[PDB]
């Protein structure tokens, strides 16, 4: 019981123009002015925001639904049913470009035909710095939900994707699509359980779920200095919610992103969000990097819809 009609969006790129696809959904019977757009991050595709492995449990999208929010789950150029062009045009900034235009289009009604009068920007990981952007540059989104993306990090953590690095062409689930240039990247087989999900208890359907609807990436992007930049998070100003797993292997850890507590992380974050009207932060336990893929995620989905409904409400 969800309405959904996967669509493509003319969006900017170097010239323009090239191809983003994406899917809207609305709850069935029901026509709500406000729209969650959905940001997946780095080697990860629109999978993650609408994952097909017990969605009931794991798809953040349809608890969306269920709470009388329509959603825009898109794939990011380079990813799943989009544009992959060379990896040269695309970096951080003219992705937050993008991501504005299917804003706009959300809201004027080019994209889904009613046209929404309140847009949620949600981003996991480097998805999280791409919102961040967007949110800094053209302030056209009501409220930002920063997940999986922390100002400070683990160097060794980093280290470990590249350490299992590959490219895509070598990869026995991304070979046949296309041919992809010197600048994508993808992880290997096998790997992700560790760089990403830090060892940490997951049910192995969603392992072999996450290994098979993973993604290319273009790795440039990562070592953007824009990505933990405090100049643009502090330019926000609008409400923003900071999700966080306790096991983050490319966040947490002494004298880097400090995962000890709740309150300590929200002490340690806020210098870089001093604009937003109002900043909260969930810090999901025994979590790694994927939190919408862990076993207790229940309790962070709980915890947005709580603070989506309380700073912006899903409109009549
Ligand atoms: C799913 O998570 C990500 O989007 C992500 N991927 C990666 C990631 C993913 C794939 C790759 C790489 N990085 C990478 O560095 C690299 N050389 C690759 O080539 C093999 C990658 O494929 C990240 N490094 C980072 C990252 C983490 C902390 C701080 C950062 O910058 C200040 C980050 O960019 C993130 C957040």
């Amino acid at each position: 019981s969800a309405i959904c009609r996967a669509t493509t969006v003319e969006v900017t790129l170097g010239k323009g123009t090239g191809k983003m696809w994406g899917e809207l959904c609305r709850p069935a019977g029901s026509s709500p002015d406000t729209v969650v757009t959905m940001v997946h991050g780095a080697t990860y595709n629109h999978n993650y925001w609408d994952f097909p492995y017990q969605p009931d449990k794991y798809s953040f999208r349809k608890m969306l639904n269920g709470a009388g929010y329509a959603t825009f789950v898109v794939d990011r150029l380079g990813t799943g049913n989009s544009t992959v062009p060379p990896s040269s045009e695309l970096n951080l900034t003219v992705e937050a470009r993008q991501m504005h235009e299917v804003v706009q289009g959300l809201r004027t009604g080019r994209i889904g035909g009613t046209g929404f009068g309140k847009v949620v920007l949600a981003g996991y990981a480097l998805g999280s710095a791409v919102t961040s952007i967007e949110a800094s540059t053209f302030h056209d989104v009501d409220a930002v939900l920063i997940t999986a993306l922390g100002h400070y990090n683990n160097p060794a953590g980093t280290q470990a994707i590249i350490d299992n690095g590959l490219s895509p062409n070598d990869d026995p689930v991304l070979k046949d699509r296309h041919h992809y240039d010197d600048g994508y990247a993808t992880t290997k087989p096998g790997s992700r359980k560790h760089v990403f999900y830090a060892d940490r208890p997951m049910d192995p359907g969603v392992l072999a779920t996450d290994e098979l609807t993973k993604d290319a990436n273009v790795f440039t992007e990562a070592a953007d200095p824009l990505v933990i930049d405090p100049a643009v998070s502090r330019a926000i100003d609008v409400p923003v919610m900071f999700a966080l797993g306790d096991r983050d292997p490319l966040m947490c850890g002494d004298g880097y992103e400090d995962c000890s507590s709740q309150a300590a992380l929200r002490a340690q974050e806020a210098p870089f969000w001093t604009s937003a009207p109002s900043f909260d932060v969930i810090l999901v336990e025994d979590a790694g990097h994927g939190l919408n893929l862990v076993p207790n995620t229940r309790v962070y989905q709980d915890a947005s819809r709580d603070w989506l409904d309380r700073v912006v409400g899903h409109g009549l």
